[PDB]
This record gives structure tokens, C-alpha cells and sequence, in this order.
């Protein structure tokens, strides 16, 4: 089959509110961040303004083909299947997707959703204009689908910080570093994953001592 | 069966625009205000920007299902199912919800939305830069249904006012307090239930 | 002995929203009353106001009345699911905030209420603001696309506290405040426009 | 018939993707323009806030029906017609319209759809604090049909150039001229049409 | 054949969601920007804000149908057809699209989608208020799609950058050129080939 067949099947099997559990596990979601740019930085409000690309891989059986005689990958808008409810807890605005809203599909059910994010945070930007710089903690993880449902995990890959920030911005990444953690909050028992995600950034052009 | 069935019958059985009463008792709903932060602050209009995760409890006995041998528990769009049309009566702007727009839903019924909301109010903010703070008070109950169709009580949780309260924010809590109260037109004799969230808070100093 | 959603049903079975609610030719009789609740930023230079009100809007669709003996008297329905007059702020210049959720009330003799509340920016006399008498702004609100004979706007005269639900934080108090009504013909159609102006008259408070 | 029949007939014939030519000639817009506010002038940056009225008509014959027995016309959600494609090229920002969305249907098949938009331009504001004033050029006609499909003309009236414009503005019309033009793209052979508004303003002076 | 049969026949044929690849040949999809104005520039923060026209052009065999006796081309709204997943990888804001969204598709099934686009940009602001200006670097090209899936590649052609420039802008335009290009992710393999608009200006001012 071609590119129209697989979509067509896709679009029958998926369940874009079904959260796609497989036995009885919780779906294993990845999510790196790939900083871009650093906007508007308040060190009075403790506010910053934030360009990332969100690298998010999770698997999806349900959608799964073969690709022996048809593609091996496909775009596909995200409205056209399962996408995890991630959020950002320290967010003070929404997110602002700035890219075309589609993921890509492996005919193994493997997908990925790379969205360019521009974001608003509260967080601790004291220090950003200092040698050791400010440091800005991002927590994100799903809203409302505690650790047996999903649970979050940096993926790690050793790459280069600024290997994508804008050699134009005001600001320079001294270090990334993402960590998972697991929340257990009044509602409920169970425990919530996230990934703090602690961005090292200065100002650059500091005079020296 | 599995989620998708539940999610199925879920949406095969909710009435998005019926408040869903058993009996002539009124819907039981339970709302519960955690701020995570004070955003603007402006003393001379008594306008304050804040940031606050708004838990609401009631229950739609319709969803229910049996959890013997499966999920009782799934994820679901709030578009799908009955939401109180619940406003702050004292806001100047329209809410802002940063998180996804889904609600949880318990096989028995029972359906809880916790959205996180950025949103501004017109309180009182005088003494915002004293020892003493200022005391915001924000009111929130249904719009359109009075006490008959929609009670509304705070879900008494005695846990810390500043739990979820960022530290990076240029304020601080001094103490929440939701109370029970209602409100009435002079038009008639109906009343709404809401809750008054006070929230006496000041602005991070030592001097 | 019909519960609230058969009571919808039967609503959305014969409320047309896209259609207006003609009884015989006789034009739909609008109600609209606005109370103000706030007045937020104020500029005299540029003449302009924000407010922020609760704009109560009353007409009547009998085709959708029912027997509410043993039934609900009242229920809440979407607008959208509804024939809502098409109102306009003439001297707004900003889109409506509505801030409220969007649900009419329907009474079983076919009359229905919707009032929103909303936070909007207007063009009007904002000079002497800060003097004893303070200003007067003129808000005037009417049917946009629907002429004296198919729309009608009668102000609600309820008198009423004019700051009854008035922020008392606001930096401004209300003096007092007037509803009018009015009669336009444009340039495009022979029959008039009907609309109701309300008059503000506000001013910063101060002890003195 | 009754108003109802006609807006089901209107919803069944129009189809409000596919432009309404009569015979193979254009469709005929007529486009004007109404001043009500002048907003946020910048003389540095050229730029302007303006509030007009878009008198905007033309015809659509297959969506007349007899108003023997029925009302002349009615009001439509244009979303239900098809609409001109209408772009002020000048334009900085979306326009923002400011009045609900209903056309004006007749009988015969006249269309008129008349809201209010509020829009930013980029214009010449020079001198716009002189006596003279300034002139701000605004240029508006169809997006994607060239002259053979769409046809804009200025139709002007017997009203005041500031009939409407609201007494409350900073600023003071002298003059509106309005100007039917024509231009070619390298896309393609056929050239498009456009009116060119001239809205002569200036600051009011003191006493 | 009326404009309702061509419309129509493409609503049957249409999918807005498949790339319509010829065989296993990427689509070939052109780009080129026409500069109207540049509002706001920060020296400081190297950001530029502007506006200009995103000319793009592909095919979609799909869509073709005969117009020996019909028309040869319609605008067609852009929700009904597929269109290419473009993106500005160095974009801070995302795309103010100020025009009506629609296409125009020729009975041969060449597809032409021109919109006026407002967008901040991350680039090279150095050197604006210098004789020989600065140099902002616009790269745009699909997000998802690979160069074996899609091509991207500027419609070299001889031309006045400033033909549609505003005259009222506070900068003007000194050279645009667009070369090809491409860019693979250390992750995976297969490149993804982006236009690099290379956009020389400069603050115009007499001394
Ligand atoms: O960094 N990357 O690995 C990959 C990319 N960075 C920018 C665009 N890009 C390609 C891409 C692939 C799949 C998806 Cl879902 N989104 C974007
Ligand atoms: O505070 N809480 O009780 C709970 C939560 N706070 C942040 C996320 N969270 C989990 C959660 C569970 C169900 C729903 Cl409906 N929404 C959020
Ligand atoms: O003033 N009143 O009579 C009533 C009200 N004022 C604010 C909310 N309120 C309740 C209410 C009633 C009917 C409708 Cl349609 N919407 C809200
Ligand atoms: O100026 N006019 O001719 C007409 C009007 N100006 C403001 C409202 N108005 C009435 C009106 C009629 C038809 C339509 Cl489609 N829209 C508005
Ligand atoms: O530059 N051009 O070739 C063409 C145009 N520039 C502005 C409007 N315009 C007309 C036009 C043609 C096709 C399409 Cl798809 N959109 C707009």
C-alpha cells in the first residue's frame, strides 16, 4: 500500500483519547529539550520567556503496520491520535507552538513529536547576569495520567547544550542537565513522573575581573 | 473491558448540557483553590495577576461503570462530559487555563478537574507591602444555577497554604482561608452557592 | 413529569439560532440593562474606558414553553443553542471579553435570559473625570443587522442602585447612571435601527 | 414562507466556497469605507489604528426566492454565503472585527455585510500634528481573484466623511477620497482590482 | 464544468492530510519571499519584526481535471487541500497569516499559495544602522518531512527586492537573496532541505 493507505488505517485504529497502554504498563514517554532561544529574561519578577524544541518519543502498537511493501514512516497531525498530556508546572503562560502540529510514525508504532515551543516560566533567574549565571528549573510531565498510566524519562543523550541555541541571543547555556522525579500529591495516592529540566544561562558580554 | 470501551460508553452516555441531579437534590460540587503564584500586583487599582490550580469535585452517577475487571479510572476531554459553570464573580479577566483540558473519571461516578489558571481579580490589595499583607478576596460559584441545582463547599483539606506556592515569586502566603457563602439578586429570591478564597499575602522583604 | 433533559431536547428540537424568533410580523422586544461592575483603565487624553459589566438581555421564544407544574420552572442552555439577539457596542474598540460561561436561561412561558458578564473597551467622554460632576460616558448598544421592525430595544428602567454591585475597589464610584433609547437610519436601509444609551457618570474617588 | 424556510432554502443553494458568477462576467464588490476612530498614531514608525465600517456588496442570484409571500430579506451567519476574499494590503495586523458576523440577504439576491473593524496600517502619518494633516492611503480588494473574476468599485454617498467618526478621538477627519486601481503581478497576465482609501486626518489643534 | 464541479471534484479527490507524492520522487515544493515592510528591529536583542509575502508553489496530480470547456484555475480554501508542513526554524513567534487562507489550484494541478505573513525572527541585526546595513537570515523548510519526502527550492528569479517594499517603512532593502540548502539532525540521517533567505537592510536615514 502507499502513503494514503497507511493513514486510512491509521486514522481507524488510533484513539486519540485512548491512551494506548499495552497489557497493563504504564506507556513509556520520553521527552528531551533542545533549547533554541532565551527572550526576555526579568531577574525582578523571576520570569523568562523560552524557545525549545520538545522531543517527545512514546510507542503507540495500536498503530503499527507493515512497511515491507509501503513506507516505513508517515507524518500525521496529532489530532489523528494519541499525544500525552504533558504539561509545564511552573508555566505562566500557554504553550505557543510555533511549528506545523504533525508527528511522525514508524510502522512499529514508535512516535515522535518534536514541536518548537516558545514558553513563559517562573523560576530562578537571579544570578544571570554573573559569572555562575542563573539557573531555571522546568518541570514537565503529564497532567493528569499518574506513574502507572505514564511515566516520564529524560532521554539521555549526551549532546552538545547550545548545539541549536541562537548564536544571536543575548544569552549563552553554561549547562542543561535533565533529571526525572515523581510527585504524590492529596488527590490521589498515586505518584506523578515529570523531568526537571535546569537550564545554567548567563548574559554574555560580562566584563571580567 | 478495557479504557477504550469505558471511554466509549463514557462519551455514548454523558449530556454535556444536563446538570446531571439525582433526585430534586442539587449537584454536590467541591471546589478547592492551591495558588502556585502571584504573578502582578498593583496596590493603587487593587488588581492583582495570580496563578492557582482550581481542584472541582461533583459527581455524574451516568458515567458509571464496573471497575470489577477493569480501569476504574481514565483520562477524559472535558468537552465530553458536564462541567459547572462555575465564574469568579470578582475577576476582570476571562481565565486563562495553562493545562490540558481533561478531566479524571472514577468508575463510580465521581469526576475531578484540576485545571491550573492564570487569571486577574479586582480585591483589595492594600497593605500588600506591609508586615501585615493584604488580604485578596476571590468568590467563585455557579453562574446560572442557584442553590437547588448546584451546591458548592469547599474541600476542606487542612494542608499548607504556600505547599504549591512558588518560592520564586516577589510575594508570599501568609494564610488561605475558604469559606461557604452565597449570593443573591434583587430581581429574586434564589441564591448562589460559592466560596470566598482569601488569600492574605505580602511582598517578600526583611525590613 | 419531564426532567431537565427532556426539557433541553425539546428546546433544541425547535429554537432555530440562526433564525429570529418573529410572532407574526411583530418585531422580537429585547430587554437589555447593563450593571456595571467595574471601570478599570481610564484615559482622559485618548477618551478612553475600560469597563467591566453585567449586560442583562431579555426576549421571548414561545415555541419554547412548556408545562413546568411538576417540571422545572428554569433551565440553563448553551447559547449556541439558541437565537441570541445580535448586539453591538456602536462606540466599543475592542472585541466583548466575555468572562462568564456562555449559558442562557430558559423559563418554561418561552422567555429567556442571558447575561454575560463583560469587559470592554469604549470611546467616550472621559473628560472632567476627576472633578465633583466627573464625566459622562455614553455607551450605546442595539442590533446590529436587524432593523426597528424585526428588532427592538426597550431599556429596563428597574430602578435600581446604580453601584449596587459596583467594585468597591475600583479607583471611581458612580455618580449615576441613565437608561436611554434612540432611533439611527444608515444610509442602506429605509426603516431605523433601534438602540438603548447608557449614560455613565463616574468620577475618581478621593476624600475631600 | 417564513423566515425559517427561506435561511433553509439559503443554507441548501449557497455555496459559500464557490464565488457566484453570473454568466462567465465578475462578481461586481462594491467596497466603502465609514471612519469611526482614529487609534494609536505613530508618526515615527508610520503607523495607525484605525475603526471603520466596510461597506461591502454584491449580488449572488442563486440565493434569491420569492418574496411574494415572505419577508424582503434576512439577516445570515457569513458563514452560510459565500464572501469576497477581501485583504487591505497595507495592513499590519488581522483585522479584528469588532460587530457579529451576519450579512444582510434581499430577495433578489443582494448581499450586504457591513462590520465594524478595528486595524493597524502602515501609511504615510507624516505632518499628522500639522494643519494640513497627514494622508494615510489604505488599499483593499479581493486576495486570490484577479479583475475577470472580481470586479472593486467605490461607491460612494451623500454622507459626511465623518458622519459616523466619533467626536471623542484625538484626531479629526479632513477629507476621504476614495480611488478605484488596478495592479499585475508577475503570477499572472490578469491584473487585480483594488480601492485605494485616502483618509486626510490630523491632530486636533488647542484653544 | 462550472467553478462548482471543480471545487467539488476536489473536495472527492483531495486528502489535505497525504503528501501527494508522485511515485517515491519527494514533492517539489518552491518558496521565495517578497519583503513588504520591517515594523520593529532590536539591535540590542537581534529580533526583527516583518512582513512578507511566502510565494509557494507545488503539484498535486490529484487535483488536475479538464478546462477545455471550464475554467483552467479557482482560489480554493487551503483547509481542503494538502499543504506543504513549512516552518521558519529560527521564528520566535509563530506566523501572523494576514490574509484570507486560500490557494489557487490550476486545471493541470499546480497549486499557488501566497500569504502576507507577520512574524518575529531570531538573526544578525549588526551593522542596521550602517552604510552597507545588516544581514538577517531567514531558513525556512518542512518540519517533518525529510529531503526524500520533500524538496524545497527558491524561485530564482531576477527581480526588484524592494518592488513591493513599503515606502514607509523606517528601513529599506539593500539586496535579498535566497539560496538552497539543507540540514540533518545528529539523530537520524535523512536531511531536511530548508530556503535560506538572506535579507541585507538598513536604517534609512540622510547623514
Ligand atoms: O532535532 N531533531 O532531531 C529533529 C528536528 N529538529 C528540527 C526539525 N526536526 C525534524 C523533525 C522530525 C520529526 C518530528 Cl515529529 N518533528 C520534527
Ligand atoms: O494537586 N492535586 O491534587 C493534583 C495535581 N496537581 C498537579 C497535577 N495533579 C494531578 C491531577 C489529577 C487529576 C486531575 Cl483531573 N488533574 C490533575
Ligand atoms: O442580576 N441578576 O438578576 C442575576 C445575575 N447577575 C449576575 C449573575 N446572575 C445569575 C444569572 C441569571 C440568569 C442568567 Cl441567564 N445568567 C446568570
Ligand atoms: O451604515 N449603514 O448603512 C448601516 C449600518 N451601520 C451600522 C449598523 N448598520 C446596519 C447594518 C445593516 C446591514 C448589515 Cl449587513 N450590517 C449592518
Ligand atoms: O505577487 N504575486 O504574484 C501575486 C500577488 N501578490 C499580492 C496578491 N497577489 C495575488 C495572489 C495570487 C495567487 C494567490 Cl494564491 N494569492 C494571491
Amino acid at each position: 500500500a502507499d502513503r494514503a493507505d497507511i493513514l486510512y488505517n491509521i486514522r481507524q485504529t488510533s484513539r486519540p483519547d485512548v491512551i494506548p497502554t499495552q497489557r497493563d504498563r504504564p506507556v513509556a514517554v520520553s521527552v528531551s529539550l533542545k533549547f533554541i532561544n532565551i527572550l526576555e529574561v526579568n531577574e525582578i519578577t523571576n520570569e523568562v520567556d523560552v524557545v525549545f524544541w520538545q522531543r517527545t518519543t512514546w510507542s503507540d502498537r495500536t498503530l503499527a503496520w507493515d512497511s515491507s511493501h509501503s513506507p516505513d514512516q508517515v507524518s500525521v497531525p496529532i489530532s489523528s491520535l494519541w499525544v500525552p498530556d504533558l504539561a509545564a508546572y511552573n508555566a505562566i503562560s500557554k504553550p505557543e507552538v510555533l511549528t506545523p502540529q504533525l508527528a511522525r510514525v514508524v510502522s512499529d508504532g514508535e512516535v515522535l513529536y518534536m514541536p518548537s515551543i516558545r514558553q513563559r516560566f517562573s523560576c530562578d533567574v537571579s544570578g544571570v547576569d554573573t559569572e555562575s549565571g542563573a539557573t531555571c528549573r522546568i518541570k514537565i510531565g503529564s497532567w493528569t495520567h499518574h506513574s502507572r498510566e505514564i511515566s516520564v524519562d529524560p532521554t539521555t543523550e549526551n549532546s552538545d547544550d547550545s548545539e541549536y541555541f541562537s548564536q544571536y541571543s543575548r544569552f549563552e547555556i553554561l549547562d542543561v542537565t535533565q533529571k526525572k522525579n515523581s510527585v504524590t500529591y492529596s488527590c490521589c495516592p498515586e505518584a506523578y513522573e515529570d523531568v526537571e529540566v535546569s537550564l545554567n544561562f548567563r548574559k554574555k558580554g560580562r566584563s571580567e575581573i
